[PDB]
């Protein structure tokens, strides 16, 4: 029940990657579509009519029977090959867009684990303070009932304990919650986690600030979708320039028609004129045609794509800064982590030597057990924060590797160490 | 003037509702452009022409002129069915937005109904503060001015009065803007409004988890939208095949036409053949046609179809599992906000009781007036908690309601019976 | 260096505004493409074919070479000019949206600018700060070796030095974010930036209310775009009715060809029919058109199109409401920092007066120098407090500004006068 077990299972289970999943084989196979124009079509094309001439072409009667295929083939026209360019960058930017979501869901999956340990040790702070308040109210009300203490008292430690009371249903609810969370991204319900080996932390030194910058520039996914936005922009320029291209075609047909003359005056002296045929048709050609002014439409698209270039460009360098700006902040907020830990020991070590003073004096006989209570829930306060300063920490490395885009499931030997025994999630 | 009202003002004056409502009519009247293709097309024609062709016949004229109707009516086609299907899909899914809106609308008006109150009570308890902080700012100056205190225990006075001061007017300001955002709801003004009664509010328990998921299943809003655009889905996939079935069509006309020609050498011993015409024609037929070999624009779609048929799927397992996160979420607020009443009554107990106890010690003689002035503010703070906490169990059990998908002018009916008191929205 | 300077170099090089003033080229260019589909087009159709007959009908062969031009040009449709009529209202929007994000980009940049003096102040506070509390450690330190104290009070000291170390490493990278977060607008980094200067700092009274809003009611952008975007939803709702209207177009031409024969089994009997021949055609001629009985195609158009006009009347009463609540809040925003304002500045005299009371008590002998130390730290941690009160009140001025409607760089001109001193955003 360690972080790999679960992520393991939220590859396969968690429907926002499948979803992208679909959209790039959704991207992937519409290029086949888009290759089928260029290819020959063949059609059938059968019908009937019939027809009753008036006006001058009184009297005249006849009907109509025919059907044949045809085959057209696009010998020279650029603007399908255009499409098929346009549409494997469309693959390409999908691709990207799935990489990300793939980082996006290791992010996730780590971050509910932490939380449901953190959640886990603010219960165990919390029911701490609940036993000292309880004693303190006890004590309070003996004091009172034999004298030495106003009735005023008695009711402010009534509210103290009250108010600790709510506090420890409140950290109940949320360890449901987080676990709740932990079932919606995975989807299992998992009743015991792994929790932090603390004898074997490791509180290690980031790499200087320019080589993640250097590294970040040159395989960071934002940026390299912006890229590939940018080269399809220059695509579709390239695509508007095609319209005063000329276009031919070739297309062949074949059929028959056997059509028969009847009628009053069409008999007698008819002179081989209305005399019926039985020929064919296989007729074959070709067809050329070119725009000469077409009130300059394409001299305007052409503008049009060229505003939409220099936009996409500065969409690029806007991008450009910001994954600047972003691998700065993440390098400082590791080193903000460090320091912190540090703090938090520190204060961990001082919160051990009161309340081991505390029980001295109980044992000697200077000091009451409420004062023992007391410490005991302090120093839970210092174990509680120095955990989630530790989780902190290991969640804003992975962000900072997040940000350098090169972190997939290379997190097996950083975690590994970091596991220690089951540690239950809802305990009865 | 109250709850009731407001929402019933509100139901026909918000604006975004009505948008609501005319989306849904746009979505319904769109079924009657999806049935028009199926109707018969009439049509008009008439259209002149002049000719002189003269690539080896130099001085003939020939004009011509034509009028004639047009009918279409198309017989096999299942292009025109699967898009009246998808049509009224969408029209579904327009009416589940519409009650989700409606939902939405009711809360919003509850939620500006309760931060009035909520302010109104901040306002009255920041005054106290400000009427305990100035007669202690009286005492200190007047001590100063005897010879008993430095004047560096002045300026803390003057300062703690100072920030009153600025506390005071956040209050009223705040009061104010959460009247605007009220007439932002419903556009009117409202000078009072309804207060809660305190000695007759109930505190009820939730009913058991798994009926309200049993019922959430039911009927949840979000999840008959998924089912249904998952439905739209598979109806276009049945769509897409159809592009391969053949259609029929039958088509009818009858015009006119003149084709007379000029010039006195075409007259004489011409034939009869370039004599001028009358002639009319009356020409009805059908039409067929069955797709034999399009390239992968029939293959390629189905794939498409189906990659956005598990598109859908996924996108409905999400919102399944969203909706019981949030039936649990609501659930467990509520028991936190019985729990939080629970504190504050204490709370307010406890401060009633040091009040009572400032109050007869300075009756007595043993404490000065400033003493008192502090507990009265004590109190008065300890009433802003329990107030707040009330609307709080007010707003949770709405929300529960909302997600269980049972919301309706029923349900904040049963609230309306404790707001029987009204209040100023402006005090002097 | 100054305010203005920096905002006349982010003028020219952010590119989020460049990327807006490329939308709005690229939409007043599709003014041309509208108009384009009124001018004359004109095309070519150069062809070639080859026939056959079979089935007791070979010996018959035929030869087609074509070559003709075409022009066509409408002279009656409504359509087109509502197309116009739609692209001018498209216009007008671009350029409201491009206003929009000149005053976007003005507020930004003030707004990082009072973020980096902010934090120069926090830097030398903490400084302060972490000199007191080294010297209380030495003290209790010292205090522990001639043996007054236990050991929990040298672990206290040190947990209280050692979180001071993290707040200070904190404030560092704070302002390293905010120098980045500078240049990412700007786009260059800023080694200083001008100081308030506090001999010339101005707190002018604002105008009543009624006539800001008023004011605000003619020349907001907000409302203009809903305006526009009611007035172009009119004008969908004109182009709709159009559908059904008459319409008429001409036709010219021009062509050549020839039509010679060949072949054995052709000759005999031919009777003139099977004689080569050259022909052209010049037709040149009107048309006209006009539907009925379409199955109410284009009858329920209209109706979407007066739904879509009621929803965009209730989007711009939306509006309307919008921008009264938001002026009413930015104005109750400034008297709230006016009050503030009063209440830091008493504060900042209170705190100087206790400083320059333990100092005299120092001097004379009757306290120490961790006395001295602690005051000085409550005082600069105060004037950090008035400063950035000021820098709030200076850019609350300008978001009502903003909000008005009128904000340009003249308007932030003025501000610039009251930035006079020099400070190093990293001093040495």
């Amino acid at each position: 029940e360690n972080l790999m077990q679960v992520y393991q299972q939220a590859r396969l289970s968690n429907p926002e990657l499948r979803k992208s999943a679909a959209d790039r084989d959704a991207a992937f196979e519409k290029i086949n579509e888009a290759r089928s124009p260029l290819l020959p079509q063949l059609g059938l094309g059968a019908d009937y009519t019939y027809s009753n001439g008036y006006r001058d072409a009184n009297g005249i009667n006849s009907n109509a029977t025919s059907a044949s295929l045809q085959l057209t083939q696009s010998i020279f026209d650029m603007s399908k090959w255009r499409a098929l360019t346009l549409q494997e960058k469309a693959a390409g930017i999908q691709d990207v867009t799935y990489q990300t979501d793939q980082q996006t869901l290791i992010l996730n999956t780590a971050t509910a684990y932490f939380n449901v340990l953190n959640a886990i040790d603010v219960l165990s702070y919390t029911q701490a303070q609940k036993e000292a308040i309880y004693r303190q109210l006890d004590q309070t009300t003996q004091r009172f009932n034999v004298g030495l203490v106003a009735i005023t008292d008695v009711q402010n430690a009534r509210a103290q304990y009250d108010t600790v009371l709510a506090n420890e249903l409140t950290a109940r609810n949320n360890l449901d919650n987080a676990v709740e969370q932990l079932r919606q991204i995975t989807g299992n319900y998992y009743p015991e986690l792994a929790a932090l080996n603390v004898e074997n932390f490791k509180t290690d030194k980031p790499q200087p600030v320019n080589a993640l910058l250097k590294e970040a520039e040159k395989r960071n996914l934002s940026l390299l979708q912006a890229r590939l936005s940018q080269d399809l922009a220059r695509e579709q320029i390239r695509q508007a320039q095609d319209g005063h291209l000329p276009t031919l075609d070739l297309t062949a047909s074949t059929g028959i028609s056997d059509t028969s003359y009847s009628g009053s005056k069409t008999r007698g002296a008819a002179g081989t004129q209305y005399d019926d045929s039985n020929m064919g048709q296989n007729k074959v050609g070709l067809s050329f045609s070119l725009p000469i002014y077409q009130g300059g439409m394409v001299n305007s698209q052409v503008k049009q794509a060229q505003y939409n270039f220099v936009g996409a460009s500065e969409q690029l360098e806007s991008a450009h800064r910001s994954v600047v700006q972003t691998v700065r902040s993440s390098f400082n907020n590791i080193n903000a982590s460090i320091s912190s830990i540090n703090a938090y020991k520190q204060a961990v070590v001082s919160a051990q030597s009161s309340l081991d003073a505390m029980e001295a004096g109980y044992s000697v006989g200077t000091r009451t057990i409420v004062d023992v209570l007391d410490a005991t829930t302090t120093l839970y306060n210092a174990k509680q924060e120095l955990a989630n300063a530790r989780y902190n920490y290991l969640i804003n490395q992975l962000n900072i590797k997040s940000a350098l885009g090169t972190l997939n499931e290379q997190d097996l030997l950083a975690l590994n160490n970091a596991l220690s025994k089951p540690v239950s999630t809802n305990p009865e």
